[PDB]
């Protein structure tokens, strides 16, 4: 291969990933905010190469190489949590914010990003506004939200919506101080999950695209789908729904140009 | 003076220290518990020998002189705290038990006895069955208690005595695990309080009562009333009611016997 | 299969776990106490459930798995140990209590059960009944219980029976006092460890035994022997020590019903 | 005393404490900001009633009786130090701050205000921005501002003007990270200075100015000077320089109106 | 006064303050060293000064004017123990060290000098030849050492001889390592005590001796006592064990020169 | 095998470990000090068997088995480092020191030699002569040292080379004390890597060489090469610069002795 052919579709608006990540107030962690990001361009460097993030751990992908990818579809989940308990936002673990208030898939494509909010979030005497679920019959399935306030009974008697003894809300205040330990600052973690459905991606990565060159042995990034071969006029009709089609090999043997919608055969 | 001669009531009942500092469950701080002991023989030996309490700080008495002295009432004050905030029951220090929960005056005359109840009080999950009072618009007073359940308002917006955003529940939960640190961990408290007024005393150690050697020089302990004199029959009339007698010296100079209701003057 | 069958000895005695696990004294953890029990019904439930050990970590046993498999012996090794070295009663770590005190072999068994005795072991002032041992020439095998009191030869001087310079005691107080923090708070640490040999299975779990079905295909657990076939009457005569009847394939072919005593055969 | 009478200056403008309490950068220690408080009506209430201050400890005045007096100057000092070097500022104690960077007199009259500034003052990446004089050869006298960047000599070679071995740069960078402990955490301290010498006073407290009442007993609080008398018309010779006037017993006895600049006779 | 004059006895020879306080290996604190000194010039500013000293706390005298002191005798007292107790060498103060090793009495005079010492006295696996006592029937007096090894009987049974249960070794090891906390970091401590008392002074200062004026109105400082006088030639014939002079007013009316044994009468 | 043969050069001066260890003074971290070791006999068991060393892990070779196997070169790095970042000094880990001082390769070989210096290196009033490079622009390579002192560049505004806003000095000083804590304490570090390069071993312990046996069947070290065979007499033309040979087999068969010049041929 000489040269390669990047297609990816005329999109001209940023996602809104600064609303996302630098808003004033986030949500309690029992009542998490979900953003779905969709029909923009995403720039996954800007928060790599920025120093703020304490943790950038990224699960089933890299975090340099997401500029160069294309996902269907992106959730933003904004929580507020506690420093010990920021290493319980993983695939795969135990604690109560791992099975009270946010569970995380063992199937898990995306990146956990956690950040110090000591200056902005926390308070001399008290900021009591941020709440987690402490108490919860059954633990969560993954990406499950729980907003009820039901009385958690802890014994034989029943409660009947009055706190006391053995009767406990279920919701309860962490207490962020600024002369807190190392453990208790509040941090601020927003979950990248990527969507990766078999349908036209809609969150690209900042990549300027390249005019189609067809005849000769070059490599491509359609939509991400990296490849190498020769691309040339298809007379196969697609279906609307339909954007690649793949060989008895499962190898794509042709794919629905993401600008000027038409199908292109690729050869070896 | 020859010899000396203790003269106190034949009171034999002991003192109920043993509900007081081994019941099967105390209080929260906030409704911390108050036991009036009065009308019987205490016995503080059993208090000072015992090797679990932590803390045994006695304000106004010495505590090796606890049996030696006599009182009309003692008021026991029970409840359950944290390591660290066992310091704040002391006259004149702060913290949210000394302001919100329990204030010790700054005359007090008593003793306070801490000791550790990490295996009574503490659950594996938590035992959240403790509550302190964290938030009140003024500071206590002395020995008063608040056991209201009203909804603090931190902000300026009218929320109808429900909880959320800038409204909190007054109460919140100690959560004793037995892994926590000591700082954290389960400390029952119980405060003595002595008061000393012009009344009969009938709190008393169990010093034996001696024999009546009168019309020589002893050193004499009437009902706690130290002295030395010569003690002989006297022929004034006290009313009932009147246990000792002054003279225009305002010098104890006549007492009744404890034990056989007979005057005595008490000649230097 | 169709049916269920469970058959168990009929033994009907619990086993002594109350003598273990809530004995008033335990011994210090170089003499670290080993009892066998045998030849009862074991009901591990009431361990699991019971919120009191903070440390509940098997090996090689899934935890809550422990009623339904059947063991031949059990051996509970009980001591005391300060909370920092609890982490060291694992297979593989080291540590002076793994080195010269109690040490795991690395294909252990069982699990280790660790709870916090702070009430029961310590007093104010200091509770130095509780000894370990710190000098060692050698690190101790697994399971091996060092006794010997002889003076430990730091230097090159001989020690002559006297304790000195370079010349120490082997065995070294705890000195457990309540106001020490939970590194050096008193854990009463409880070790199981299961043996499965050819023998015949005596400490079984609290499950009960069904009827014998015979001629039909059924799911069986014949004494802690699990599978699944056809139980058929057999002619098969087996020695009285003689429990199963393994083929030349390995594979359980008869199995001698541990009440009615009778040879079974498998047909899968 | 028939009523009360506060007579103050007619100062209208308030004074600027916005611009030192709530100032965007303060300077460093080495080089602290002294802004000289005159010609105003000060409010020290307001600076009370906030508890984001974590330490208000004032020096030979009572935090509480801070709006009652008057003062001819106020010296309002600025600075940033951590966590554990706040305790330096204070009358007659040592450390690094108080030899080589801030010492106060031994009779200090003020108040010392720190609160915490982790939200203002720490960054990401370290703000290392705020610097402490580290080495001096002489202690420093109080209220005496060194800002001298000579390299301090510590062995016997010549410093040459060049960093190296025994040569050190005499300030040191404090690092304060947002992750760091409550020991190293950015602290912002202003040190109010107050004169109690006898002048025209030109700062008070917000205290309402009440209207003249002659010829009856009234108390007085004329331009701070506290007393009970019956103040009626003097015809004394006062030079504008003289304020207050003082008879044969040393006692103040004629005062003049800060208002109307009349001279009043104080009649016990 | 014109003049002063100084008059100390003629010697040269230092003490050894070397070998008290760089010596190789000093002694435990049951067991601590005291050595007497006598007739040498001592130079307190070496110490004084010199950067090696963590502690140099001072009780009853100025650490700066010792140079101009003259003492009878000195006792150096060193011994070897952990940082935590290093605050335990003062009058009036409790714990281990102070009721069962080293006891200072309430009208101590002198300094405490206190160091760390990791390399002299840490190794890697325990240091364990530094020992404290731990166990004693009463506390000690001041200035008393007990060497004493005998069973330490903590309960009703007699140990004979035999360590056990409630029957423990008195002495118990440091066991330092050089891993340890600053707290428990071995310091070296040397406790000199001065010998003000009325007797010929020995231990004195490296002040230089002047020569004798007479006949005029001189300050002077003989043998360390200071005054201001005429010294003239005086007919009272001393017996030679006595140096001063004293009259009905307890005043010092006349001295013998140090040097040349010479009686001088103090006129004032 | 019958007997095991062990062949080293005729080697008689050691190693030059004394000052790399032993020396008065280390250098800082960021001008960290290399010592090139070849050509002499180093024993490593005294350095194994050292009662003052830590820390002393290994990577790519076994703590016990370095003495053994014979290297080609040594590489020793020596550098003073505070007790936070000995973790530091391990492949893959972030840190300063790490990133901007001392980085050591992923796959680096070799042993890692700590031990705390506290009496050493800190002088009471602070010891400031062991700086690190605490700014760089980018991360160090492996290996690599950089000593510039040009000033780093914080800020956006370029200051010409003097410290002020933003333009802070690349060292800083780690300022120990005695009195520190154990993270702030001086520790000296000696890194000690190995190439394992294709070159003639030059440094070899100190293990005898034995007699050469011939026509038996016996085990061999040639020099760091271990095998088994029959060491037989040769007849080949090697080159004075083949230290071995192999044949078609890949398996070394031929072996010049490194004390008499004469090859050898291996034979099964
Ligand atoms: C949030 O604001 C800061 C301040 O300018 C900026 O550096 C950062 O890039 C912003 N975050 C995003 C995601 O743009
Ligand atoms: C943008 O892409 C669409 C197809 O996705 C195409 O129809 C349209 O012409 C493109 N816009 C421009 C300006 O080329
Ligand atoms: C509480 O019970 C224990 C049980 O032996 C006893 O020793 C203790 O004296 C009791 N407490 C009081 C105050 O009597
Ligand atoms: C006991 O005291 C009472 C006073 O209440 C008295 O009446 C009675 O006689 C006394 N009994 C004895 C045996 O002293
Ligand atoms: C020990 O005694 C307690 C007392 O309630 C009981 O709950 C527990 O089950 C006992 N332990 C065992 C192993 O039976
Ligand atoms: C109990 O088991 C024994 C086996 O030794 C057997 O002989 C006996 O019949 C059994 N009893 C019952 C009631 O099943
Ligand atoms: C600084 O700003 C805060 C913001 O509300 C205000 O509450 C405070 O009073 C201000 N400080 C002063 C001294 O006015
Ligand atoms: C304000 O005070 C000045 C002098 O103190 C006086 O001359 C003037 O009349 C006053 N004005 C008012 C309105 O009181
Ligand atoms: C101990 O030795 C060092 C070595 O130079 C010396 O500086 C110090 O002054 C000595 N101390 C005494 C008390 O002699
Ligand atoms: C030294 O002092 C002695 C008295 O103790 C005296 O007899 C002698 O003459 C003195 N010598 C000198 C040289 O001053
Ligand atoms: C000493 O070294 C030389 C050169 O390496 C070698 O030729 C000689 O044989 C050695 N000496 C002995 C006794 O092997
Ligand atoms: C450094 O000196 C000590 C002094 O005894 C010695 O034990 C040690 O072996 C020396 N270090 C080396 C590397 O030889």
């Amino acid at each position: 291969p000489t040269e390669s052919i990047v297609r990816f579709p005329n999109i001209t608006n940023l996602c809104p990933f600064g609303e996302v990540f630098n808003a004033t107030r986030f949500a309690s962690v029992y009542a998490w905010n979900r953003k779905r990001i969709s029909n923009c361009v995403a720039d996954y460097s800007v928060l790599y190469n920025s120093a703020s993030f304490s943790t950038f751990k990224c699960y089933g992908v890299s975090p340099t190489k997401l500029n160069d990818l294309c996902f269907t579809n992106v959730y933003a989940d904004s929580f507020v949590i506690r420093g010990d308990e920021v290493r319980q936002i993983a695939p795969g673990q135990t604690g109560k914010i791992a099975d009270y208030n946010y569970k995380l898939p063992d199937d898990f494509t995306g990146c956990v990003i956690a950040w110090n909010s000591n200056n902005l979030d926390s308070k001399v005497g008290g900021n009591y506004n941020y709440r987690y679920r402490l108490f919860r019959k059954s633990n969560l399935k993954p990406f499950e939200r729980d907003i009820s306030t039901e009385i958690y009974q802890a014994g034989s008697t029943p409660c009947n919506g009055v706190i006391g003894f053995n009767c406990y809300f279920p919701l309860q205040s962490y207490g962020f101080q600024p002369t807190n330990g190392v453990g208790y600052q509040p941090y601020r973690v927003v979950v990248l999950s990527f969507e990766l459905l078999h349908a036209p991606a809609t969150v690209c990565g900042p990549k300027k695209s390249t005019n189609l060159v067809k005849n000769k042995c070059v490599n491509f990034n359609f939509n991400g789908l990296t490849g190498t071969g020769v691309l040339t006029e298809s007379n196969k009709k697609f279906l609307p729904f339909q954007q690649f089609g793949r060989d008895i090999a499962d190898t794509t043997d042709a794919v629905r140009d993401p600008q000027t919608l038409e199908i292109l055969d690729i050869t070896p």
